[PDB]
């Protein structure tokens, strides 16, 4: 049995979970904080990269905004000066 | 004459802004702090927006190491399990 990044949540289930009570205590509590510590770190992955692209989607707006007033104060500026006489 | 994002960097030239030199003063440095207002937002933007790139390529590879290692410690774990009998 094959674990992937696509079938990881199929296999980290409250029921294989509990298919590992059954098993003596040296060998049950070493195997469940390997399934705990794997379950946390996919889901630390996956909140981090989910809040990442969330920052990003804002960063560009921003950059978005922030490129247009740019583009009209020079076209300002631009025209401001062809007003006075100059020949670009 | 139009200006756009695509065509910031050919108006906002040296050459520009000496031409802005030979206006009086009343009108010669608004226009100039119009044309390096300007100019500075748009590094600012461009210098924000490839740097936050290079922090979300960083933060996909960090994301991209996690996941694995979170597989990993699943397999191991369900490996582990197959062993001592568990049916999953």
């Amino acid at each position: 049995m094959k674990i992937t990044s696509s079938n990881f949540a199929t296999i980290a289930t409250s029921e294989n979970f509990a298919k590992l009570s059954v098993l003596p205590k040296n060998h049950r509590e070493p195997i469940k904080g390997l399934f705990k510590s794997a379950v946390e770190q996919f889901s630390s992955a996956r909140d981090f990269f989910k809040n990442e692209n969330y920052s990003k989607e804002l960063a560009e707006k921003f950059n978005k905004e922030a490129v247009n007033e740019a583009v009209e104060k020079l076209q300002k500026a631009i025209d401001l000066a062809e007003k006075q006489g100059i020949q670009f």
